[PDB]
């Protein structure tokens, strides 16, 4: 009858009974697809639905009524609803991983969803009058329509709404950390947050986007914190509201003056002296053009800063994804910098751009940079679009003598001058750069040294690009990983110590021969701490599963440690503690990246010059 009142089993049952015949062709009456008031609460519709309703385009619920239905807890995700009728309907808590809503009635619902959910429901064709939704979804093909006169949904806690069209978002009561992060923290949220939900609406209702993050930045100005709170999402809040249509919205851009100075002289502190990370796509988009616009509003860092002034200038330049907008600004800024009376000097005849005073920007082998150094104020370094990209992103074979020292109007001569000294006294980025690349080349003669290239390269290669990422597709809990692991590193532990011949082969691959018994230590603490990392649920490792090899090796690089030198730990059964929980008393489930974390925080406090030379960079 399509029909069945009993328990939400019942309900989920005639459903797909309801389903199965629509895809085997039959054409259902209205009658038939009638589930008003169904319960559907608990329903995991993966385990009910055959596999192709839950794959990418395969089959769809179409023109079914589900009028003031009960989903709440279910599980819909990877569905895809066509023209149906959820209006009235609970579906809070429920888990909708990348469940599609198409040409429906989604009026009057409560749809604060389960955070259980994956990738964010996307709403095609459908409207949602009067609806709590939660602040993460993609609205890019969502109906809105003029607001009635009705009040806000009833609910439990939390705090005030705002409208967008004539959706229903609530905001927190407090912006306290939890909240800055969990609403407006897009980059470690994996892009989702209120910021991309309201700027997912098409451009058509540009009005109502603007009005809506009007309504989001009165609630953040109404008991804003700090620069503490904010600065954690300094960089997310300006990736959206300093482009358009936000920037002519006068509340808006008022609020956002101050952000984005305070944002942008963060980055001054930080990658002046530092290598700025290779700019991925939506950094080149959103955070480049408010870096250039910042520049734009305070010419005079760019020389007072010319660290990061050059980087960012150099990554408008080359990357794939900067519009044609951001490299003109680029350039358009670029000049200004070499129009100024600390720069001009430098800018040499023969050698520079197309020799005319001015850079070429058409090819990438043509010497368009200048860079002053940070200490005199007569020296200058000049290079290439392409020497600049490889000194500020080092490879394990990158030479640094690809540039022509300026001063006096001279090119002055490198050769008897080693290129860590010129860098330390006057050009701090790339004394940072050189560093890098020494500690990179040290952990992999390590790495060469525990897997040989010639027994071992898969490995080898997947512990040497390990490395340069926070995360990892490779883990090595898998029968064979096991096994081979335990070949490889078991051998190095003897009694379960480190072996006195392995010990002599990091000495000399760290040229610690001839060091202090602690500066030995603390070598070892950090290296027992980039191979917790390793075996870490980021890297290698699960969430419930850590290789056991990669923990016993970490383990006794700490004992060793503790016998070279005691008094770098901060007491004696702390080193207990870390032990214990490197080990598998069969008793540890479950868990840690904790001991990476715990010793590694214990690192930057004592030894932070020894972390920084030991560790691979991308896990600082």
């Amino acid at each position: 009858a399509t029909s069945s009142p009993s328990s939400p089993a019942d309900w989920a049952k005639k459903l797909t009974d309801a389903v199965l015949r629509q895809k085997a062709g039959e054409t259902l009456t209205a009658a038939d697809r009638d589930f008003s008031n169904a319960d559907f609460r608990n329903i995991t519709f993966s385990k009910i639905l055959p596999p192709s309703f839950m794959e990418r385009d395969g089959d769809i619920i179409k023109g079914f009524n589900f009028s003031n239905s009960k989903f709440t807890y279910s599980d819909i995700s990877h569905l895809h609803f066509d023209e149906c009728r959820f209006t009235y309907s609970t579906l809070s808590d429920v888990v909708c991983s990348n469940t599609k809503f198409s040409n429906s009635d989604m009026n009057e619902v409560f749809l604060q969803y389960s955070i259980t959910t994956q990738q964010q429901p996307s709403f095609i064709d459908t409207t949602l009058k009067n609806t709590l939704i939660r602040h993460k979804a993609n609205l890019s093909g969502v109906i809105l329509n003029e607001p009635d006169n009705s009040s806000p949904p009833s609910v439990s806690g939390g705090g005030n709404f705002i409208r967008l069209g004539d959706i229903w978002l609530q905001m927190p009561l407090l912006w306290t950390e939890n909240a800055v992060d969990g609403f407006l923290n897009h980059e470690h949220n994996n892009g989702k947050s209120i910021l991309m939900t309201i700027d997912s609406l098409p451009d058509k209702y540009s009005q109502e986007k603007v009005q809506a993050m009007e309504d989001l930045v009165k609630s953040l100005r109404g008991g804003r914190l700090t620069e503490a709170c904010i600065r954690p999402v300094e960089s997310s809040l300006v990736s959206v509201l300093a482009h358009p249509p936000y920037t002519q919205s006068a509340l808006i851009s008022e609020w956002l003056g101050p952000v984005q100075e305070r944002f942008f002289a963060h980055q001054c502190q930080t990658y002046n002296d530092v290598p700025l990370p290779a700019p991925d796509t939506y950094y080149q988009q959103r955070i480049l053009p408010v870096l250039l616009d910042s520049f734009d509003r305070n010419s005079a860092a760019m020389t007072t800063h010319s660290g990061l002034f050059n980087q960012v200038i150099l990554h408008c330049m080359t990357g794939v994804d900067c519009t044609d907008g951001t490299r003109q600004k680029a350039a358009a800024l670029y000049e200004q910098y070499l129009a100024h009376p600390a720069v001009s000097p430098h800018i040499h005849n023969g050698l520079f751009g197309n020799y005319d005073g001015s850079p070429d920007w058409t090819t990438r082998a043509a010497d368009n940079f200048l860079l002053l150094s940070s200490q005199d104020s007569d020296t200058a370094m000049m290079l290439s679009t392409d020497t600049l990209l490889t000194m500020l992103n080092p490879t394990p074979d990158t030479a640094w003598d690809n540039f022509y020292l300026l001063r006096a109007g001279e090119n002055v001569s490198t050769a008897q001058i080693s290129p860590v000294e010129l860098f330390r006294h006057d050009f701090p980025v790339f004394l940072a750069a050189f560093n890098q690349q020494a500690t990179q080349r040290r952990f992999g003669e390590l790495i060469d040294i525990i897997l040989s290239t010639e027994e071992h390269g898969e490995l080898n290669q997947q512990f040497l690009a390990a490395t340069n990422q926070k995360h990892s597709t490779v883990k090595l809990i898998d029968d064979a990983s096991v096994s081979r692991l335990a070949t490889i590193f078991d051998p190095l532990l003897p009694e379960g110590k480190l072996s006195p011949a392995h010990y002599q082969h990091i000495l000399s691959a760290y040229h610690l021969t001839d060091a202090t018994p602690q500066k030995q230590a603390e070598t070892l603490f950090c290296l027992s701490t980039a191979f917790a990392r390793y075996s870490s649920s980021a890297i290698f490792g699960t969430e419930h599963d850590s290789p056991p090899a990669l923990r016993g090796y970490a383990e006794a690089l700490m004992q060793k440690a503790w016998e070279l030198s005691p008094a770098i730990f901060p007491s004696s059964e702390q080193f207990t503690e870390w032990s214990d929980r490197f080990h598998g008393l069969h008793g540890a489930f479950t868990c840690t990246s904790v001991v990476a974390d715990s010793m590694q925080r214990h690192a930057r406090k004592y030894f932070p010059s020894v972390l920084s030379s030991i560790l691979p960079l991308a896990w600082a």
